[PDB]
């Protein structure tokens, strides 16, 4: 069964637009979401619909780069450093809910390093 996803609007908590930020949208999540192994990243983990029924019994902060494109379009985050532990949180889930040598697995390992690639020199504000 499926929890709703995370929020992707929250009227009381602060929003903030940054250079960092509108990179992070411009060139990091929309370069990582083109490539060969981003489509299971693409949208909440559907346990349903993938017949992993403990998936969110073991999975209790979820995140994926549809949630987090949502994030960054509604101006949700404050600051850069909010959205990459956005990213680390779907990376990590992956490896948590998997074990080393999965194909999902190889995915989110490549996913992860292209984008230490592209955070390790952000703008300046
Ligand atoms: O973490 C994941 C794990 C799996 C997965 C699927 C079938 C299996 O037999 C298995 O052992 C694991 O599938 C995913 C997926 O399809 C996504 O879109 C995003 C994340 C995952």
């Amino acid at each position: 069964m499926n929890p709703p996803p995370p929020e992707t609007s929250n009227p009381n908590k602060p929003k903030r637009q940054t250079n960092q930020l509108q990179y992070l949208l411009r060139v990091v999540l929309k370069t990582l979401w083109k490539h060969q192994f981003a489509w299971p990243f693409q949208q909440p983990v559907d346990a349903v619909k993938l017949n992993l029924p403990d998936y969110y019994k073991i999975i209790k902060t979820p995140m994926d780069m549809g949630t987090i494109k949502k994030r960054l379009e509604n101006n949700y985050y404050w600051n850069a450093q909010e959205c990459i532990q956005d990213f680390n949180t779907m990376f990590t889930n992956c490896y948590i809910y998997n074990k080393p040598g999965d194909d999902i697995v190889l995915m989110a390992e490549a996913l992860e390093k292209l984008f230490l690639q592209k955070i390790n020199e952000l703008p300046t504000e």
